[PDB]
C-alpha cells in the first residue's frame, strides 16, 4: 500500500535537482481536499477560501487565479515562489445542494515573471502546453483524487478509516473504446450542426461499433470525465445560445482536463483544434470542449468538418 | 435535533393499535441503510445479502422479493409477519464502481395471506395504492435517507459523526415548477412519438416558461429523482428498442418511487395511467415510468396522445 | 450482529404491559452518549449540558441529579414522566486533558413522588436496591457501553464505522478470581487499619493464591471498574483524611456500580455493608466503596473487621 | 494549523545538507501510528507485524530490533540505509483487551557499521546519549504522537475528522514540580529499601510542599509517562521479586523515553546512573527506571543512597 504522500516525494527524488517546492505545493492541495472532503460529507450536518488559506498560510504558491473571481491572487510574503495556480474549488457547484457528486479542480505552471516579483496576468495566460501538473479530486459515493505531471495519470483513492489517499492505479488510462457520451442537450438548438450529427450517430443502431452508446450527464465536469476515463466516453460543451464561445472556462477547466484527458491516452479539442495550444488572451475566456476517448473526440471533429456552420 | 429513530417512534404512537412491527421492519432498513453506506464509502480504500441476511436475522418480515443484477430473487421470512418487503438494495449498481450516487429502494405491503401461513406471489403482486410505506436511501457526496407511509416525504440527512439520521424536512414537495428534464437519450431512436416531441418542447426557447430546459441524467434512478425532488423536474423511461415495455421494474423501482412523486404533490404515470393503480401480473414485470413535477408529466402524457404510436 | 437500539427493544417486548417510556429513556441516553464520544474524540481538535438537553429536550425524564450541581434538575413539561436520572456526565473528569481514559454513569429511579408533579429530593434519596437501572460508557481506545436492568449486565461496544453500538456480551460477569487491585495510595496514611491491613495481604508471596497481585489505578472510577469487570479485580476507595467519610458519591457513583458488579456476580460494600441497602440521608452523601470479584470484597471486609480503627 | 507532515518537512531544511533520508522514516512512523490507531480504534465493533511490514515496504531501515510479547526480534533492511530503529509497537499490550490506554515507542540510531554492508548488533546496542530520534503515540481517549529529535519535546493532537496530526507543542516541558508517582505495589515486598522509603515521604501530609502526592498507574508505559510529562509526576519501574534487574527494557523502552524526559527539563536514571548514558550490553538488557521531573527522580535518587540494599 503506497500513500499520495509517499508518491509524490517518490517522484521528486527522480528529479536529484528538485528543491522540494512542487512537492510542497502537491502536499498542501491534498490537504486542502482532505479539507473540503470533510465539509462536504457534512452538508446540513469556504472551499474557494479553503484551498486559497491553506494555500497562503504556507508560502508556497506565488499566486493563484479562482474560477469566480474576476482576478488573480498574489499571496504577499510568496512573491520568492515560482509556480503559480489556477484552481476551481467547486466543479459542479449546483450539485451540492442535491448530495450529487462535485469536484475540485486545479493546474500548475511555472511562472514567467521574475522570481522576487509580484506574478500578474502573464504568468496565468499562458497556453496549456506549459502545465507543470494538473488533477481533479471527485468528492461522490467516495473520494478520489487524480493528477498527472506529464508522466502518466496517477489515481489514488481516499481511505476514511485511515484518512490518507492510497495509490489506485500509478498510470489509469482511458479503456480501448468508449460508448458513453455525456452532454446537456437542454441546450439542443442551437448546438453546432456538427454536434447535433454527433449525436444522431451516438444513436444509431449498430452493435459492431458498440453503438447505441449511453448518455451520462451528472453536471459536473469531474464527475463526468472521472467516469469517462475509468469507463470509456466522451464530454462535450460546444457552444449554444447561451454560451455561444462555449460554457467552459478555457483556463480553469479545459486545459487541466485536456492535461489529464491526454496522458490517459485521451483526446481533447475544441472541435477543430488541440485545446493545449491555444494561446490564451483573457483569464475568463471561454472554449467549447470535447474530451475523452480518441476514436469519439476524433468522430466530433470529423462531423464539425464535414457539416459546417453557416 | 430528532434523529431518525426518535422519529420512527413519535409516529408509531400517532396510532393507537400499533404494535412495533412495522416500527422494527422501518428500524432494521436503516440499519441497513448505514451498513450499505459503510461498504459502498469503501470503494476500495454486497448490499443485496447484507440486507436479506440482516431483514432475516430478526424475523421480521413474511417475505422479500428483490432485484439482484437484473435477477428477482424470492426469500421466505417469519410465517407470523404480516408485511412483505419489495426492494433493490443497489440502484445504478454500475455507478459504485465510478464513485458516483447510487441508492437503495424499498417498499412495503401489508401481506393478504393469512398471518401464521407461508406467503404466497400474491401477497408481492398488489398494486402501488396498497403500499404501507415506500422510500430510498441515496448514497453521494453526502447520504439521506427519504421516506413516506401516507403522511408526508420524510427526509432525513446522515450524520457520520454521530451515525445517525437526522431529520431534515418532515414533509418533502416538489418546488412548484421544474426546468429538468432526465432521460438516456442513447436510446432516442425507438422513443414513442410522443417523448421526441416533448423533448423538443423542452428545447425550445422560451423565457415564460423556463425553456430551454436543463438535462441531467446520473444513471441512478435515486439519484436522478432525489435531484428533481429538491429542485424540481422529471425523470422518463420510456420503451425503447432495447426494453419494448420499458427498463424499470414496476415492483421494485415505479410504485415505490410513484407512491413518493405523489406524497410530494408530483405525479407518476407509464405515459398513460396512474403507476400505483396498474394490477400487476407477474413479480418481473417491467413499465414505461415518467414521474416529477405534475405539469412536467402531464406535458408527456398530452403529447403521447396527440402523437400516438403505430 | 445486534445493536443496542435492538436488543433495548427485544428486552421491552418481554413486558407486554411496558409503554416504552423506559426504552425511550435509555435511547435518549446511549444517543446523549454517542455525543460525548464525539466530542471526547476531538480534543483540540458542556457533556453535563449536553446529556441535561438531549434528555429533557426529549420529554423523557421527570427530573435528574448530576454529580456536580448541588441540586436536582426538574423538566419542566415532564411532571408527567415517572423516571428520574441520577448521573456522573464525565467520570475521572482529571483524565481528560491527559488523553487518559474517562467514562459517564448512570442511575435510573421510578420516582416515588405522584406523576404529574414535580420531582423532589425525595424522588432521588431512595435506596440502591430501588433502581430500575444503571449503566456506564467508558470512552478509551474505544468506547463500549455497559448496563443492567436487573437481569445481568449487557456490554456493547461501539462500531465507529457504523455508527451504533453492537452487542459484545448478553450476560458479562467477573472471572473466577481476580488478582488487580485499583487504589489511590497517597492518600494511604489515614487509611483504615483493615485496608492497610489488605495491602499487605495483597503484596504478599502466594502463587497457590495469585499473589502477588498487581495493582492498576486509572483514576477514573468507570475504567478501572470496567477493566476489573473483564479481567478480574478490585476497586478500593476507604474513608481518607482529605474524606473520612470516603471520597466517591454515594447515589452518583456507588449506587449505580454496585448494581452493575452484583448483576455482573461481584460485591460491593463501605466495608461493613451493602452498599445497594444504605438509606441516603443527603444528596451528595459520601461512602467508603470497595467493589469487585466477591473474594476480594469478602477479604477487604475481613481485614476491616478484623482490624478495627480506634 | 501545522501537521505533522509539514513540521517534519519544515524542521528538514533547518539543515543544509539533509538528504531526507531520516525525513522519510519520521514520515513512514507517523503512517504506521495512523495504521495502529486504526486498528486499535476497532477493538471488536498486529501493531508489530504491520509497522515491520511497512517499514520494509520502502526500504528505509538498514535493520530493526523490537520488542513483541516478551519476545526481541530483529529484522533486516537495506544495506544502503543509514539509520537503525528500535521499537515497542505494543507498549502495555494488555491494556487493549479492556479498552485502556496504550503506546507505541520508537527510537532511531544512525548506525556505525559502513553503510552498503550489512546491519550487526553493535548498530542496536549504542548508549542512549546517540539516538537520533525518540518518540511515541498514546492510543487512549484521544490520540497524540509526541516526539524529539534534540530540539524540543515535539507534542501533536490526530485529527480524526482529517486523518492529521496537528502541533499542539513545540517544546513540551515538564511543570515546575510533579506530585503524582506512578508505580505498581504490587511488587512491593522486594522493591529497594529506597523505593519504600520514597512511597512513605510520597504519602506524608506536607502542604508546603504538596504532600501527600496523588498516585495514579495506568499500566501502560506510554500512558503514565504521557500524563506525567503533561501535568507533573514520577515514573518508577524498580527490581522487584519478579525482575531483580527492573523489568523495563534499557533500549526499547528506557533510552527513548529517557531521551524525551530530559528534552522536557526532566530527569531519567536506574538509581543511580543516568539511562543515556549506560553502555549496553545484550539486546535484551533491562534496567531500574525513575522519570519524570527532576526534583523527584532526585528524591528517589537521594533515599537510595540513604537506605542502601543489602
Ligand atoms: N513531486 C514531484 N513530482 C513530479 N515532478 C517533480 C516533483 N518535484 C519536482 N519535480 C520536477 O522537478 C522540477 C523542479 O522541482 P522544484 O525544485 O520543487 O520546483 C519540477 O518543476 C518538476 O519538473
Ligand atoms: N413507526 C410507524 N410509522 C408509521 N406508521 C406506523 C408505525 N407503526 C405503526 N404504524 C401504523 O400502524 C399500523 C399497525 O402497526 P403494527 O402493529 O406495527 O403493524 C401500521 O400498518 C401503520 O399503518
Ligand atoms: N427496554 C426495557 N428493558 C428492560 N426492562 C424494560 C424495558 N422497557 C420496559 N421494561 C420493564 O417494564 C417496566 C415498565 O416499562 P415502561 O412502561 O416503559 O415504564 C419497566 O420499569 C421495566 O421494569
Ligand atoms: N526531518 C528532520 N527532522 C529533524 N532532523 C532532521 C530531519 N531531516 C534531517 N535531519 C537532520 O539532518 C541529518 C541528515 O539528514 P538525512 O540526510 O536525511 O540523513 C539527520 O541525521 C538529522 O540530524
Ligand atoms: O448546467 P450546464 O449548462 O449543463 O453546465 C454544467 C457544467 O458547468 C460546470 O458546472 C462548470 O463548473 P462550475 O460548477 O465550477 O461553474 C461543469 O462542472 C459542468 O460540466
Ligand atoms: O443505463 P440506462 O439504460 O440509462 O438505465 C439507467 C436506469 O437503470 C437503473 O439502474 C435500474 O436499476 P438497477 O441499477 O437496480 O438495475 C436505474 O437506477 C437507472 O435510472
Ligand atoms: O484523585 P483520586 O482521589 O484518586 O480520586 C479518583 C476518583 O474520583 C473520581 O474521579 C470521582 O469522579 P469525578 O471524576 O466525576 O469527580 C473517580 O472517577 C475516581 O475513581
Ligand atoms: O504489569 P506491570 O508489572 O505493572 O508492568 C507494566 C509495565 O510493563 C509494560 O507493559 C512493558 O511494556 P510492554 O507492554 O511492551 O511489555 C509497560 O508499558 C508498563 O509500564
Ligand atoms: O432530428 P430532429 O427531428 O430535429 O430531432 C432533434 C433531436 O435529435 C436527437 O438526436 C437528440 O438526442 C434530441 O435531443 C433532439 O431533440
Ligand atoms: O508497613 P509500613 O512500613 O508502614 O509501610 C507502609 C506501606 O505499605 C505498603 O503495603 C503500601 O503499598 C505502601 O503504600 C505503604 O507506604
Ligand atoms: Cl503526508
Ligand atoms: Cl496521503
Ligand atoms: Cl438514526
Ligand atoms: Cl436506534
Ligand atoms: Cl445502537
Ligand atoms: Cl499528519
Ligand atoms: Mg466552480
Ligand atoms: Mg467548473
Ligand atoms: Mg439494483
Ligand atoms: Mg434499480
Ligand atoms: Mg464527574
Ligand atoms: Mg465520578
Ligand atoms: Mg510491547
Ligand atoms: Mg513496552
Amino acid at each position: 500500500m503506497k500513500t499520495l504522500g509517499e508518491f509524490i516525494v517518490e517522484k521528486q527524488h527522480e528529479f536529484s535537482h528538485a528543491t522540494g517546492e512542487l512537492t510542497a505545493l502537491l502536499s498542501a492541495i491534498k490537504l486542502g481536499a482532505k479539507i473540503i472532503h470533510r465539509d462536504i460529507n457534512k452538508a446540513g450536518l469556504f472551499a474557494n477560501e479553503k484551498l486559497k488559506a491553506a494555500l497562503k498560510a504556507r508560502d508556497i504558491v506565488a499566486g493563484i487565479a479562482s474560477e469566480e473571481e474576476d482576478e488573480i491572487v498574489v499571496f504577499e510574503g510568496c512573491e520568492h515562489a515560482k509556480y503559480v495556480v489556477l484552481m476551481d474549488p467547486l466543479d459542479g457547484s449546483s450539485n451540492i445542494d442535491v448530495n450529487v457528486s462535485v469536484g475540485t479542480i486545479f493546474s500548475i505552471y511555472r511562472r514567467v515573471t521574475p522570481v522576487g516579483t509580484p506574478v500578474t496576468e502573464e504568468d496565468f495566460l499562458q497556453p496549456g502546453n506549459k502545465q507543470v501538473a494538473a488533477g481533479y479530486v471527485v468528492y461522490g459515493s467516495s473520494t478520489m483524487l487524480v493528477y498527472t505531471t506529464g508522466c502518466g495519470v496517477h489515481a489514488f483513492t481516499y481511505d476514511p478509516s485511515l484518512g490518507v489517499f492510497c495509490l489506485c492505479q500509478e498510470r489509469m488510462r482511458f479503456p480501448e473504446k468508449g460508448k458513453t457520451y455525456s452532454i446537456n442537450e437542454g441546450n439542443y438548438i442551437k448546438f453546432p450542426n456538427g454536434v447535433k450529427k454527433y449525436i444522431k450517430f451516438c444513436q444509431e443502431e449498430d452493435k459492431s461499433t458498440n453503438r447505441p452508446y449511453t448518455s451520462r450527464y451528472i453536471g459536473s465536469l469531474v464527475a463526468d470525465f472521472h467516469r469517462n476515463l475509468l469507463k470509456g466516453g466522451i464530454y462535450l460543451y460546444p457552444s449554444t445560445a447561451s454560451h455561444p464561445d462555449g460554457k467552459l472556462r478555457l483556463l480553469y477547466e479545459c486545459n487541466p482536463m485536456a492535461f489529464l484527458a491526454e496522458q490517459a491516452g485521451g483526446k481533447a479539442s475544441d472541435g477543430k483544434e488541440r485545446i493545449l495550444d491555444i494561446i490564451p488572451e483573457t483569464l475568463h475566456q471561454r472554449r467549447s470542449f470535447f474530451v475523452g476517448n480518441d476514436h469519439m473526440v476524433e468522430d466530433v471533429e470529423r462531423f464539425i468538418r464535414e457539416f459546417p456552420d453557416a
